[PDB]
C-alpha cells in the first residue's frame, strides 16, 4: 500500500460517476483531437516514447496488468470497468507518472495540447454531466498533488 | 551483439526499399483497418496488453529507446528513418517478440486479423513497389525463424 493508492481511492470517489457517463465505445476516440497533423503528432508521440523509456519498468508492467484486469470487468451500456478496477488503473498510472521527471510529463502534455483543437474539451464535456466532469477534474487536481510528492 | 541483431541486418537489406516507399505521413494509419469495431478491437488491444505485461521490461525499454532515436533520423518526403535506425528498431522488436510465449504473439495476430478487412493488405501494397513489398515479406519470414529460435 502507498499514498498514491490512498489518493486513487479519493480520485475514484470524485471521478467514477463521470467515468460511467462516458461512452467508451464511441468511435470518435480513434480520430485526431482536431485536425490531423502528422508531423506535430509525431513530436507528441516522441515525448511519450521518451517518457515510457524513462518510466520504472516494474510500474509500467503493473499498469499494463491493471488495464488487462479492468477490461475483464467492463459492463453496462457504456463499456465502463468496475469501480475497483477504475481505482486500480488510476493508482497504477499515478505511480508511472511519479517515476519520471516532471519535465517529461509536462513535455507530453504541452505536445498533445499543440495538436488538440480548443473545441475538443468542451465537446467531450457536453456528452456527460458537466458537474460530474468538474468534480472529476477537481479530484484529479488533488490526486496529482499526491503524485508530485512521490516524484 | 546477438543473432536477432544479425538477422535484423538481413531483414533491413530485404525491407528498406519498401520502407522508403511507404508514405509514413499518410493520415490513413489513424483509421481502423476496415470497419470500426470497438468490442472486437478491445479484445485485440487486451491481447496486446497481456503480451506487453509479459515482455522483458529491459527489452521493452530498449525498443522504446530505438524508436526515439529512429524519430530523430527521419528524412525525405515520406518520413522514413535512416537505414541504421530501421535495422535497430527491427532487432529491438524481434527481441521483444522472442521474450514472450509464441501463443501471446499469435493471439495478437489472430485478434488483429479479425478486425482487418481483407482488402487492406492489397490496398497498402498498391501504394508501394509490389516486388519490394514481397522481398520485405520474404525477409520477414527469414527473420521470424531467427526470432523463434531465441523464443
Ligand atoms: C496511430 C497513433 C495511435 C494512437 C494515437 C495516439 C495518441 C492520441 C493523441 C491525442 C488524443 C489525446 C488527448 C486529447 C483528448 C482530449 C482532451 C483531454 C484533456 C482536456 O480535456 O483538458 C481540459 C483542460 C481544461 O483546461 C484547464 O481548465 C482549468 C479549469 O479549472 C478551474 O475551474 C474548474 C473547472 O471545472 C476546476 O475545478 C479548477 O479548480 C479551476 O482551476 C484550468 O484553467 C487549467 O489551467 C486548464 O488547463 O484543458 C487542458 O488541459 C489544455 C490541454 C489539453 C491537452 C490535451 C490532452 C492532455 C495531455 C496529455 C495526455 C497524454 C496523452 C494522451 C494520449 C494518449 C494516452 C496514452
Ligand atoms: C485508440 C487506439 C489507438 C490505436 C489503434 C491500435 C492498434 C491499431 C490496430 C490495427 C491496425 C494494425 C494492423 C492492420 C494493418 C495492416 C495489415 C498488415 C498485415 C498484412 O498486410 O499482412 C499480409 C498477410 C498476407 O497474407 C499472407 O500471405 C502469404 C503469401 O506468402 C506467399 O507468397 C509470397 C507473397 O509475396 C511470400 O514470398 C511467401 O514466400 C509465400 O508463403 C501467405 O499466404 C500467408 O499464409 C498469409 O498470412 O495477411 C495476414 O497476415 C492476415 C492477417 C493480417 C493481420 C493484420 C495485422 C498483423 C497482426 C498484428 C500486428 C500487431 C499489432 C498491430 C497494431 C499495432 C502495432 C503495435
Ligand atoms: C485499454 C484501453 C485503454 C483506453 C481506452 C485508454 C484510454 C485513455 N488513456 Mg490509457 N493506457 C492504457 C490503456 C487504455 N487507455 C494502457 C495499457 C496504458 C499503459 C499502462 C495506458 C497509459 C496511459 C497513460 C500514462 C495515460 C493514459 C491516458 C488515457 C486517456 C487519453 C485521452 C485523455 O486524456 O482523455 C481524458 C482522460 C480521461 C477521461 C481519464 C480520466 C482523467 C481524470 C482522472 C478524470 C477526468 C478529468 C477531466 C474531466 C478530463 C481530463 C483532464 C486532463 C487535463 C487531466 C484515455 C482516457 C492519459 C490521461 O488520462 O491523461 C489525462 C494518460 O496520461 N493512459
Ligand atoms: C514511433 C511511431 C511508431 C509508428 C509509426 C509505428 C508503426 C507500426 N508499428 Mg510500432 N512501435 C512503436 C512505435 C511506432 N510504431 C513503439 C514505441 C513500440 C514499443 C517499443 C512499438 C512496437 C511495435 C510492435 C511490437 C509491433 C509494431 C508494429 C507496427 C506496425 C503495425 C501495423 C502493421 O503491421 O503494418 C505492417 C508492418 C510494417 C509496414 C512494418 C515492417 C514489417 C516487415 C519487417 C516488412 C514488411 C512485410 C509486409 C510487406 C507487411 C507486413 C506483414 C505482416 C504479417 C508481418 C506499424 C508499421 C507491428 C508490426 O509491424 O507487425 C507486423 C508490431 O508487431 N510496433
Ligand atoms: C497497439 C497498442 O499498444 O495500442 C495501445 C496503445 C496505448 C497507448 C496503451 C492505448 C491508449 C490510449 C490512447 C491511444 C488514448 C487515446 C485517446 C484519444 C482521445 C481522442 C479524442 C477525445 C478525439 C476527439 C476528436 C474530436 C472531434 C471533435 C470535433 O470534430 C467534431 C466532432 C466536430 C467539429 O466541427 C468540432 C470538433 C469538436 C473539433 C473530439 O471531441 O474528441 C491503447 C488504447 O491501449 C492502445
Ligand atoms: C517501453 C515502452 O514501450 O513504453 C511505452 C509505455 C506506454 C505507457 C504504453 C506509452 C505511453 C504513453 C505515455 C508515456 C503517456 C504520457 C501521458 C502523460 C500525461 C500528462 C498529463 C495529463 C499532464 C498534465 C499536466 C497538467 C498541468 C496542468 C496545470 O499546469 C496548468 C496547465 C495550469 C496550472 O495553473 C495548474 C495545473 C493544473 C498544474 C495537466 O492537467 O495534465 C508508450 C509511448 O507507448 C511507450
Ligand atoms: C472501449 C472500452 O471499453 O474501453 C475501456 C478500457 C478500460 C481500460 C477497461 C477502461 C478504463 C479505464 C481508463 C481508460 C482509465 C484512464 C485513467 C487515466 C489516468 C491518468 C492519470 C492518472 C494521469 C496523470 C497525469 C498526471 C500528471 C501530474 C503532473 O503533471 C501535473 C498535473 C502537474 C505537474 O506540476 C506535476 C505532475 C505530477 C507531473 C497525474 O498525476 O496523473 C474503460 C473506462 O472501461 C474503457
Ligand atoms: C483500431 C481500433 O478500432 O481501435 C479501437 C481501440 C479501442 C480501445 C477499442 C478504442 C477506444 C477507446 C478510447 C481510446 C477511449 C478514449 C476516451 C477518452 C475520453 C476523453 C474524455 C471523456 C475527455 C473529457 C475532457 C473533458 C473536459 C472537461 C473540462 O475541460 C472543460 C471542457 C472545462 C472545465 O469545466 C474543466 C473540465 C471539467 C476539465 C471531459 O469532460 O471529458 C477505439 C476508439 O474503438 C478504437
Ligand atoms: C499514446 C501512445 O503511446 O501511442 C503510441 C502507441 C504505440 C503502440 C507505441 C504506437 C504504435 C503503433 C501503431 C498504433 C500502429 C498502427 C498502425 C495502423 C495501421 C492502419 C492501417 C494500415 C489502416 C488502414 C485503413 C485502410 C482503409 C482502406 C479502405 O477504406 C478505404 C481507403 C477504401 C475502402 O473502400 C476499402 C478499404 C481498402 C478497406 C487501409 O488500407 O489501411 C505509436 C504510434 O507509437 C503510438
Ligand atoms: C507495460 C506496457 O505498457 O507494455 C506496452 C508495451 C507496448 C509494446 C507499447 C504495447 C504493445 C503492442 C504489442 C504487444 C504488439 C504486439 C504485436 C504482435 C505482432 C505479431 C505478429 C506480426 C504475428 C504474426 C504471426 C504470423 C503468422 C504467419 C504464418 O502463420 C501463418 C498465417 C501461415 C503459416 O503458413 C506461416 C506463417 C508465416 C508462420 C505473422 O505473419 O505475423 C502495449 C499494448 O501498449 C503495452
Ligand atoms: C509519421 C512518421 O514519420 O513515423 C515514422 C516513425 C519511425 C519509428 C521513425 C519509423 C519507423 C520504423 C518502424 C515503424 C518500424 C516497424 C517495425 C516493425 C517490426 C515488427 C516486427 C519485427 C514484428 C515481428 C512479429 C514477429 C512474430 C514472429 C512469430 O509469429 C510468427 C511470425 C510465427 C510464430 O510461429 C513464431 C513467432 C516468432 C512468434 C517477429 O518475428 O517480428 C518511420 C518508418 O520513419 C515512420
Ligand atoms: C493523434 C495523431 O494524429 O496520431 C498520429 C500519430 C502518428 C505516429 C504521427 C501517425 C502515424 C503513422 C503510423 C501509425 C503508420 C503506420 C504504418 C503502417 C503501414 C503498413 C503497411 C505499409 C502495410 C502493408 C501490408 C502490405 C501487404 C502486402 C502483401 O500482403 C499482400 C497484399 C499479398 C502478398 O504479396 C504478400 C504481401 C507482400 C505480404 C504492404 O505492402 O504494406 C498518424 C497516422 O499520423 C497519427
Ligand atoms: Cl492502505
Ligand atoms: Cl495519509
Ligand atoms: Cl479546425
Ligand atoms: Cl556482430
Ligand atoms: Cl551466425
Ligand atoms: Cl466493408
Amino acid at each position: 500500500a502507498d499514498e498514491i493508492g490512498d489518493a486513487a481511492k479519493k480520485l475514484g470517489d470524485a471521478s467514477y460517476a463521470f467515468a460511467k457517463e462516458v461512452d467508451w465505445n464511441n468511435g470518435i476516440f480513434l480520430q485526431a483531437p482536431g485536425k490531423l497533423q502528422p508531423l506535430e503528432a509525431l513530436k507528441a508521440i516522441d515525448k511519450m516514447i521518451v517518457m515510457g523509456a524513462a518510466a520504472d519498468p516494474k510500474l509500467l508492467k503493473a499498469a499494463a496488468e491493471a488495464h488487462h484486469k479492468a477490461i475483464g470487468s467492463v459492463s453496462g451500456p457504456n463499456g465502463v470497468t468496475s469501480r475497483a478496477d477504475w481505482d486500480s488503473v488510476l493508482a497504477a498510472l499515478g505511480r508511472v507518472i511519479a517515476s519520471v521527471p516532471e519535465n517529461m510529463v509536462m513535455d507530453v502534455y504541452d505536445s498533445v495540447s499543440k495538436i488538440t483543437d480548443p473545441k475538443v474539451p468542451a465537446y467531450m464535456k457536453s456528452l456527460v454531466n458537466g458537474a460530474d466532469a468538474e468534480k472529476a477534474y477537481e479530484g484529479f487536481l488533488a490526486f496529482k498533488d499526491v503524485v508530485k510528492k512521490s516524484q
